[PDB]
């Protein structure tokens, strides 16, 4: 029962076998989930599942920098459905973020900004409704 946008701290940063578990419900008739993995006012890793985009569901990746987007990473695997629980898993790694929703492996996103240590916000937004969040090292 958090509150969204429901901001998790990441005090010093992300470092390779940490593991952020965000767990929810997709709302009915949603539009759109974000994860933003934020380095001070820009988004290292940007996680963008759209329900409806063109009468398709896709997963966009991106990261922003001084206010603007850099080149967009596509996956049309889709593993979240409107009204239903979801458990996401984001394991951090030496070379990329690895995403994986229900226990499934979904995608990689390789690190743009390298600086881990100043990854130490993570924004969770979106049609849904928040249960819990949590990081670990493992
Ligand atoms: O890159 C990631 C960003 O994406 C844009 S949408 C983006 O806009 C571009 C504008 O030039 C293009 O239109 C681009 N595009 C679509 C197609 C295309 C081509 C063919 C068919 C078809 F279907 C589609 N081609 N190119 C769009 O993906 C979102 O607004 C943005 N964002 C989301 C949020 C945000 C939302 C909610 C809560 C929150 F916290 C943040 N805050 N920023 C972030 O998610
Ligand atoms: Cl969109």
């Amino acid at each position: 029962p958090l509150t969204v946008p429901y901001d998790l701290p990441l005090p010093g940063g992300v470092m390779p076998r940490m593991l952020i578990t965000i767990m929810g419900t997709v709302k009915p008739n949603a539009n759109r989930i974000v994860l933003d993995f934020r380095r001070g006012n820009d988004v290292a890793f940007h996680f963008n599942p759209r329900f409806n985009e063109n009468n398709r569901r896709v997963i966009v990746c991106n990261t922003k920098q001084d206010n603007n987007w850099g080149k967009e990473e596509r996956q049309s695997a889709f593993p979240f459905e409107s009204g239903k629980p979801f458990k996401i898993q984001v394991l951090v790694e030496a070379d990329h973020f690895k995403v994986a929703v229900n226990d499934a492996h979904l995608l990689q996103y390789n690190h743009r900004m390298k600086n881990l240590r100043e990854i130490s916000q993570l924004g969770i937004s979106g049609d849904i409704t928040l249960t819990s969040a949590n990081h670990a090292m493992i």
